[PDB]
């Protein structure tokens, strides 16, 4: 509670073999603004810590009183320093407060710019493993989120990058990157999730070639402060 | 026409299959008899496109008075030229009066910053490719050189980045995800070159993992103003 407001929305992750939704991401959004860059333009280097904060302390809330019973899926800001070790116990509360179980929460990890050379976001990622949370990396394939992360740490989840997953359906390079890139997920013992699927065609391609998560407008569009009801498009066969 | 002078430095890229050095990288040495980064810190945005094109000469020039029978490869600039499609003019005069093959010159795409427009980049890649140049992606699995670009050009060579290298004998992670990347440059044709190689170790591995053509202080240092002979223990290795 202090200098400027927001809220959130929420967008289906769905399990593509049991037809189940796995969860949703938290996505900042205006008070009536739709758009998330224009809230997070508004914060700065003075601000980002207790910005952090309230995101995850409002997804939270929000997620509970909507009833959310499966994973909450909250993106971690790229100003990555500080001490993890003291800022995790307003997190920790504000699960407790609401009952939400830190097992059912999940950070996703991105970078847009190349800072701490791994090994700090590592021990941030770590860390919260250590406390029972989920992680993923986001948006894998684009910007500084590559193979250099894999390298020296795994989070649970990765999340595939929408511009890999756009027409893959008929893009023999891009089915070769994703055959090769979901063994190495195999191999290093991380689960596959596809965002931005925008198409059937998309969809029935990486569930062929074995992914279960996915997101994307296919399934459903983030609903402002709801919880969307998935395409029935997939979820009748 | 502007300030500043300069020289350059060539280190050999070996090919561990036929045992034949495949070529020199040129890397940017001060007149100060070995320094580096100073150099680069010196250009702004007002030179980067003056300063561009007298690396190349300058890398051309010098190859040409050594004798340099092989492939040359140059660092192309993080595109902050914006080169259009036209201004190569200074490189093809320079290997032309030097008479240095057009198709013995390898330009090395490194930092492509941000979803450059993606064709951007992409356009240059494929005009230098028309002209009969070879191309390389630098430092793949470190900065914005990632699978982004790969999905939508492919490059003769992909250099890796040597922190994907570095102790890899010994890394079970890094051997997965260079196991699947090499399966991955393979798939889309792409010749792998792995940089950095600092001891025998890696170099078997990488050698008994198919790796042909490979870049490091194990095989030569950056020889000032000179062309480096070659550590022969790779000999039957
Ligand atoms: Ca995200
Ligand atoms: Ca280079």
């Amino acid at each position: 509670s202090l200098d400027f407001d927001f809220t959130m929305a929420f967008q289906p992750i769905v399990n593509c073999r049991t037809k189940e939704i796995f969860g949703y991401e938290a996505l900042v959004r205006g008070l009536n603004n739709e758009s998330a860059y224009s809230v997070i333009s508004r914060v700065n280097e003075d601000n980002r810590y207790l910005f952090d904060q309230m995101c995850r302390v409002k997804a939270i809330a929000l997620a509970a009183k909507l009833g959310l019973t499966s994973k909450l899926s909250i993106n971690f800001l790229p100003n990555a320093i500080y001490v993890p070790e003291r800022c995790i116990r307003t997190t920790l509360e504000a699960a407790k407060r609401y009952q939400f179980p830190i097992e059912n929460i999940m950070f996703e990890f991105t970078e847009a710019e190349r800072v701490e050379d791994v090994n700090h976001i590592k021990r941030i990622v770590e860390y919260y493993k250590s406390l029972g949370f989920q992680t993923a990396i986001d948006d894998f394939g684009s910007g500084y989120s590559g193979l250099n992360l894999l390298a020296d740490f795994q989070t649970n989840i990765v999340k595939v990058d929408m511009g890999l997953i756009r027409n893959i359906h008929a893009d023999q390079v891009r089915q070769s990157i994703m055959k090769n890139c979901l063994k190495l997920f195999s191999d290093l013992n991380i689960q596959p999730l596809a965002e931005g699927v925008e198409s059937h065609a998309e969809f029935a391609w990486l569930k062929a070639a074995g992914v279960e998560l996915m997101q994307g407008y296919y399934f459903a569009k983030p609903g402002f402060e709801s919880l969307p009801s998935v395409n029935p498009e997939f979820s009748e066969a």
